[PDB]
């Protein structure tokens, strides 16, 4: 009643988030990397 | 759905990667148009 949160939706969510996490981490550090101007 | 386990943990490691993922994407988003560089 008062508990739960999905364990497999959030199982999903953490996993897929954390490989966007190190995708637009690597995106975003590579990027000014790349980019770097001025 | 269902689980009983660590959700705490997993609840911080989504809603943190979540919040990163908005963090680096709305980052990484404002850095493509604030770099534009070449």
């Amino acid at each position: 009643g008062a508990g739960s949160s999905s364990l497999e939706a959030v199982r999903r969510k953490i996993r897929s988030l954390q490989e966007q996490n190190y995708h637009l981490e690597n995106e975003v550090a590579r990027l000014k990397k790349l980019v770097g101007e001025r």
